[PDB]
C-alpha cells in the first residue's frame, strides 16, 4: 500500500524483545521510526538516509537499536521490553527533509507483566427485533466481544461470505471489563427483505492478535494465539 | 457496488425450490435475469420494466417466476429444482434497450441429488522450502482443500490478519477428485525476509457455501453448513 511494516500487532511480556520490520516505498530515501503512546503524540526514535543512522540521539535508550544494512528494509528492536514500551510503532518515509512525509499502518505494541493473562474473545452475535423490521423497513445486527487480552482484535462482518462495510459501526475503543478483560461491539444495519431471506447468511468475525507458536506456552489451558473467532447467524423467513 | 444478487452461492436437493433475489442499480429501468449453465453462454429467463415483464415466452418453464412488485427488487424463483438447473443466474440492469448492459456478480445455482453429499473441505497448508528462500530470497506457500461438495468454495490468503492478493495464484476450477469430492489449492509468494520473522501470521482461508440453517440435517454427522476453514502457519526464525 506504501509503506509497510510487520507485524501488525504484538504482544510481549516484560523483558523479552521485539523486532519491528519496516520496508519503505520501493523508491524512497529517507526513513523515520516513530513511537506513539496511546493518548500522546509521535516521538522520533530515529531516522536513516540510504543506509546510515543520520540522527541517532534520539533513541530513548539502549535497549532501542535500528538498521538498514543494505539502505532498504529497516529493522527496529527493542530488548528488554518494559510496560512503558506498550505503543504505536510507526514507520515514514519521504524523498528530502521537509518534502510531504509519508506514513505507515503502524505496529501495535503491547508489553504485559505476563503472557498467561493474554486470552481470545468469547463473541456474540443478537438479532435484530420485529419492530424495526416493520417499522423501520430495516434490520441492525448487534455483535458482542468480550473477554479478551490484551486489546489486540478487529471486527469485521460478512454478508454470504463477501465483507462489508456500509452499515458497519464499531465502538473504536474496547472496554475495560477488568484488569486482564476487554470487550467491544458493533452494528451492522441491513435491509428488511435482505434479512427476510433464509438463503443470507451473515457474520461477525473478530480477529485476535494473540501469542506466536514461538511463545512458550506454560500450558494447561489452550494457548492464546492468533486466531479468528465468529458468530453468525442465517435470515429468517417471517 | 451496483447489481447486487443473494444469495451468491445455494446447494438445493432435486425437489426444492429457490428465490433468488436481486436488487438493480438505485435508479434503473429495465432488469434481465439469465441463466449461465457452466460451459455454455447466457440464455434470457425474463425482463421487466418498471414493474411489469415485457417479455415472458422467455421463461423456459412453468417452474420458474419472476416477480418485482414495486419496480424495484425482483425475485426470481425456482420450484421443484432439477439438476439441469444447475447454472449461475445473473442479473443485469439497462436505461433503455441496447444502452450497454450493467451485469451483477451472479447467483451460483447447484442442484443435487442428496444433501447428505454436501460436505466442508479439509485445508491443508504446506511450508516453503529452503532452497527457495536461499536462491530466489523469495518463500511460496501451498494451500491444498479437497474432499469438499459441493464446487462452492471461495480461497483468500491472510497475512497478520490482512487479506492479500498480490502474490496469489489459486487454481481457476476445483478438481473432481470423485462423484462427490472435490480438491483445489493456491499458492502466496512471499519475500524471504518476511517469512523469517517468526511474529508473521500466515493464513489460508477457505470459505464454503453449504446448507442453510432452513436445511432439515437428517442428522448423525456434523450437519455441513456454510463456515470457514483455514489453515495457518507462523513464520520461522532460519
Amino acid at each position: 500500500a506504501g509503506v509497510t511494516q510487520s507485524p501488525r500487532y504484538a504482544v510481549l511480556q516484560e523483558g523479552q524483545s521485539v523486532s519491528f520490520w519496516c520496508d519503505p516505498i520501493s523508491g524512497h530515501d529517507t526513513l523515520y521510526w516513530y513511537q506513539q503512546p496511546r493518548d500522546q503524540g509521535p516521538q522520533l526514535l530515529v531516522y536513516f538516509r540510504d543506509e546510515a543512522v543520520i540522527d541517532n540521539s534520539q533513541l530513548p535508550s539502549d535497549r532501542f537499536s535500528a538498521v538498514r544494512p543494505k539502505g532498504t528494509n529497516s529493522t527496529l528492536k527493542i530488548q528488554s521490553a518494559k510496560q512503558g514500551d506498550t505503543a504505536t510503532y510507526l514507520c515514514a518515509s519521504s524523498s528530502g527533509v521537509g518534502t510531504e512525509v509519508f506514513f505507515g499502518k503502524g505496529t501495535r505494541l503491547t508489553v504485559v507483566e505476563d503472557l498467561r493473562n493474554v486470552t481470545p474473545p468469547k463473541v456474540s452475535l443478537f438479532e435484530p427485533s420485529k419492530a424495526e423490521i416493520a417499522n423501520k423497513q430495516k434490520a441492525t445486527l448487534v455483535c458482542l466481544a468480550r473477554g479478551f487480552f490484551p486489546d489486540h482484535v478487529e471486527l469485521s462482518w460478512w454478508v454470504n461470505g463477501k465483507e462489508v462495510h456500509s452499515g458497519v459501526s464499531t465502538d473504536p475503543q474496547a472496554y475495560k471489563e477488568s484488569n486482564y478483560s476487554y470487550s467491544l461491539s458493533s452494528r451492522l444495519r441491513v435491509s428488511a427483505t435482505f434479512w427476510h431471506n433464509p438463503r443470507n447468511h451473515f457474520r461477525c468475525q473478530v480477529q485476535f492478535h494473540g501469542l506466536s507458536e514461538e511463545d512458550k506456552w506454560p500450558e494447561g489451558s489452550p494457548k492464546p494465539v492468533t486466531q479468528n473467532i465468529s458468530a453468525e447467524a442465517w435470515g429468517r423467513a417471517d
